[PDB]
């Protein structure tokens, strides 16, 4: 007798991706450390790091560690418990129904004391299956926070990158926007300029190197974003980021069946876990409707002397079974059990709304990423289209063909233009670590 | 008897937002079903589908459950708890105070245990008050889970359409834009143009086309929202969400009297229930500085001898009638008292911060709700005026009286104040939402 | 004795930013009371009353009262428990070993019961060391919320005043651009204009003051979180928050020795105290590696008639000592040591990474500081050279020696120039914020002693 309900995992139907079926995208192979895709030893050394330094991974490590010891020590309850013992006692006073007059007591014991619970409707058996399910439960959590933490250190390094990039385009602008400056002061000075074309010239170059510290500033908090999550102090930063280009993969994505992405997601098996846990916690109240039978047990040595304890003559054992049952109490248990129920109700609730939002945020990745390559297209026309522009533009105002407005103008769309096109190089980098962490790629998989 | 503190609801003054006696707001009632005011069906069927699908609700019922299976149990400990038992003690060795020889020794018993407090100062009756106010908690979370669904819900759908509504606005610009730049074409191939017009007008349309697909992407992350809030995967929802118009009220918004709105808010109530429930743990401390009386008792049969279990001449009875006081150890009662004291306090100022909390919602909505009104004038006055403007650089360009820049500038800031206009519609939309959730529309009973 | 790990503090190493020996900080000082120097006396009487009214404040120093509580009982533990009673056992049946006949029975019993652990391996000296340092983490937690508390609330006042600030700057933009709305009429109206400059006129106008009920909800909404921080309904703020100038800090900041940031954070202690509770909790688990030896007793009076309970012929006493052992259930104590380490583990590896937060918080906070003032230089060039720009152009289209389009596309880099630049000023006053919160300004470390 193993009373309660016997867990089954629930029927999940698998995720159903069609988007997937598409040129972006090889179905036929899964990738486990996605990010080596990009193919830049300076990530993947980040990574290998991370893994070794990371704070949090390790709290995870530890509280894996808890959680097989708290099994570990209820799968004792399975046995008896014999302890030990040496005690006494002494003292003086009447003693009703044998005597009114105040006389002398003593008693002595020492020896092996025996508690067991027979476990004849599994209650103590489903207390382990529920600690085993927990303890599977910490495994799937510190998996999971290692599918977290690669695809948030690798998404920084992005910001890192794209930030980088913005600032090169920035400066690259402010070049172009000085040029004009100067061409300006020029047409100025011999007298076939005006200074209305000079302070415009100004007010812009100045808006330029203005954007100039401020992605210093975002690449330097990514930078120590990233010492963080290495486990690093951020002036003790190992592995040198000085500028690299945005990585970049070249190959359709290598994403596998998406119809198992909710069996390789440790999040998902880790709420799958606490229901199994919540529902053998069913059974360990379901025990209570019916009788405990418990086996108490002395043996060695019981005395009126003190002087006996040890020897033949004070040898002694004693057996106490028994047979408990809540009878008129039953109500009480009753109401344990419902407690007991309605926290298998919300695990099983609980469960099916991380399936929800697995589901959820892989929708939202493929998505994403479909719109974004679709969106860099215009972007790099654009790009193409302004720079083209600019340049007819600085030709044109030199010759005393157009007005300064057209020129800056030109300018005004190129630096808005390059800028708009890494922002969006950098949104599909990031694409990229969504969909492979939405996958659950990372911790072995 | 009952000791310790009698529990009276804080004397909470009533909201007043001074705002509310403004033309944009009807004081004289207050609508539940608050959503049903935007008169659209597909948004009706939303919020009635999320009522029975949401997995984060039916998790709030089942803590609800469980707060009355706790409360259950302490509700039996009001009468004596009567359980069965069939015990025995056998052995072999001395027997001190009887004799010094190894001899047998057998006790059996058979019957009803009772333990009974007897509760003079109320102790239990305390601690049922607790666990009842803490049920009552339990049902105002659930209902703050509803009123917050709700909210959510309505204001995703609002997203989504304006997503839609943005998409609409772009595309529309984009054949503007299209046009302008077959228009430069047109007239540099004819000879009274420009290829610096057609590399303007390329980027500028580009640029457009570029917003396109970053709408669609948003208008499916809230598709995905809703399906999710629905308790639906992301291809099962049916729902057709195809584009509609934004949805709008015409009508004064009934707001009730916002001095009823603390009474309304299941956060308050809830938080009022978990400050009844400390008050009464106090109760339950403050009685542990009395005694506490007690009578135990057993009925059935006792026996030396296994044969005589069920007869007459084993029949027993037995009570014990007990009155204990913490004595030398009232500093640790007092310490426990303490503690009840302090954490009394806590949910004491946690309901006022909950109260102030509202109060701050609530403000923010009405000031938010009203200025969003008066942008909402400017911005069709300006999306007016440069359609206008728009229309006619584009004659002025055809006709050779004003340049492409001139032209390329308006259609701009056509894009501009129209996509404007709509974010603001959407903002007025959701600040609609705001008001609803601050004053504790949409829950049951 | 007292048995298991002996907590040292980790040799935490201190805190280095390179970035601070430079001219914008003075290392000589710190100012706890770090928002005084704004020179702002309705700044320093909505910091007051915070402290005064804020109720997350109240709810954090309950919750320490509850563990100095808490503390209290634990420490009861390491004396004897003396409690009183008074009962009887009354009844009818056999009495096995002595008779078979149903007899009846009486007893009655009158007096003080002892309980003792006497704590020979220290398992209650451990309970009480975890016990205290978590009343320490507590007072740290405390004192980590108002740090975190001023900092809102002074962060949330320069939000508003940049709410204002902005909204005086798009009003007087406004102002010039319905100057230049009437110029393109009369142009139009005296035959040498055009209808396109007053539609282009009118649209930027309405675009204007589209943004000016905007700022000022976000003023209003600055003004709630201020009034909600300070324990006071919206309606019912006690201090005027009429419009002034942002403030400004023109000194050197006073930020002391960057490597005593770790010691003045209270968030560390906080994190530093829960690992000296989980060390002393390995040494609670490891005592019961060893026996546990007890002493039970009575004092009063046993009786079998109730009359006699009170008098000489019914006193009694008794003396119960013991001493247990876990013996074959020793794998149980070790599976709840092997937990407790594991535990411990769990918090020093916290500790260290409240550590690597507290450093990226600093490091954050001057790297963006010294970024943000030289943003600010380029912005304030900015609008000088716009504001010089949009007048000229203003001359030119007079002239008829423009398009509309000169006037109206200087007039709005001049409006996008002024509130960029007042925006970056808001962004310098919070990030002189970021700086005190991630240093621990903003308490009192000096007192009680330090502990
Ligand atoms: C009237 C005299 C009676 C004589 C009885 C002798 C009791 C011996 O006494 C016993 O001796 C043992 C070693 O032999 C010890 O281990 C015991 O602890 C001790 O109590
Ligand atoms: C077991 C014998 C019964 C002893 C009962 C003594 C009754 C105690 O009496 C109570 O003691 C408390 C002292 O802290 C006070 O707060 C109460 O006001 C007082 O009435
Ligand atoms: C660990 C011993 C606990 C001592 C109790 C101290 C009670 C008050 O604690 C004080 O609260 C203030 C805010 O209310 C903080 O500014 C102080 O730094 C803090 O010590
Ligand atoms: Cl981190
Ligand atoms: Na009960």
């Amino acid at each position: 007798c193993t009373v309660g309900p016997d867990y089954r995992t629930p029927d999940t139907a698998a995720a159903k991706i069609d988007a997937t079926a598409s040129k972006p995208y090889d179905r036929s192979r899964f990738e486990s450390l996605w990010w080596k895709q990009f193919d830049d030893p300076t990530l993947n050394q980040l990574v290998e790091q991370s893994l070794s330094g990371n704070r949090d991974l390790r709290v995870a490590f530890a509280r894996l560690r808890a959680a097989r010891a708290l099994r570990d020590d209820v799968a004792n309850d399975r046995f008896p418990v014999v302890t030990s013992r040496a005690s006494a006692d002494i003292g003086k006073g009447q003693q009703p129904g044998v005597t009114e007059d105040r006389v002398n007591s003593e008693r002595y014991d020492l020896g092996l004391d025996s508690a067991w619970e027979l476990d004849l409707f599994g209650r103590i058996r489903r207390q382990l299956e529920s600690s085993d399910a927990l303890s599977e439960a910490a495994e799937a959590d510190l998996q999971q926070l290692q599918v977290s933490l690669i695809a948030e250190l690798v998404d920084a390094y992005g910001q890192l990158r794209g930030a980088q990039l913005r600032e090169k385009i920035a400066l690259s602008n402010l070049e172009n926007q000085k040029e004009s400056r100067q061409l300006t002061e020029q047409l100025r000075d011999a007298g076939v300029g005006a200074e209305l074309d000079v302070l415009r010239a100004d007010a812009r170059l100045a808006a330029t190197a203005a954007s100039v510290p401020q992605l210093q500033a975002e690449a330097e908090r990514a930078r120590h974003r990233i010492a963080t999550l290495l486990g690093q102090r951020p002036e003790e930063l190992t592995v040198d980021l000085s500028p690299r280009d945005l990585p970049a993969i070249t190959k359709a994505l290598p994403i596998g069946d998406p119809g198992e992405l909710l069996r390789r997601r440790p999040d998902i098996r880790a709420a799958e876990r606490r229901l199994a846990a919540s529902t053998a916690d069913v059974g360990v109240a379901t025990a209570d409707l019916f009788p405990r039978v418990s086996l108490s047990g002395f043996l060695g040595f019981t005395a009126g002397r003190g002087s006996q304890i040890g020897s033949s003559a004070a040898r002694a054992w004693s057996v106490g079974p028994s047979i408990s049952w809540a009878a008129f109490d039953l109500g009480s248990v009753r109401a344990r059990l419902r407690g007991a129920k309605a926290d298998a109700d919300a695990a099983l609730a609980s469960y099916e709304q991380q399936v929800l939002l697995a589901l959820e945020e892989s929708a939202n990745a493929f998505s994403d990423y479909g719109k974004r390559q679709e969106r860099l297209v215009s972007l790099v026309r654009q790009s193409e289209a302004s720079r083209a522009a600019a340049q007819q533009a600085a030709i044109r105002y030199r010759e005393g063909t157009t007005d300064f407005l057209v020129l800056l103008d030109a300018e005004r769309e190129q630096l808005s233009a390059e800028d708009a096109q890494a922002q969006a190089e950098v949104e599909l980098y990031r694409g990229i670590v969504a969909i492979y962490r939405s996958l659950g790629g990372g911790w072995q998989p």
